[PDB]
């Protein structure tokens, strides 16, 4: 009846201003959805690609620099789909075995 997600986020992983990988399931390839970022305008950037492969949406979002953590919004369908996102830090440590 109603639109239920199949494949929440319920904890992102990314880089620093680096890339943004965000993949869900609506269970409903019937239908689409759009992505929706408090730093840009609307969805389908032309920072950014939205692509759907059946029925799930891949959207890639490049230089994600929203501090210690970032709030992305995406809508499925008259749907609200809210995830956190973990910003890492860029560092380029070695990891010697001693």
């Amino acid at each position: 009846m109603l639109i239920e997600v199949e494949k929440p986020l319920p904890g992102v992983e990314v880089f620093v201003g680096e890339t943004a990988h965000f993949e869900i399931e609506l269970s409903e390839p019937d239908v689409h959805g759009q992505w929706k970022l408090k730093g840009q305008p609307l969805a389908a950037s032309p920072d950014c690609e939205i692509i759907e492969d059946g029925k799930k949406h891949i959207l890639i979002l490049h230089n994600c620099q929203l501090g210690m953590t970032g709030e992305v919004s995406f809508q499925a369908a008259n749907t609200k789909s809210a995830a956190n996102l973990k910003v890492k830090e860029l560092l380029e440590h070695h990891h010697h075995h001693h």
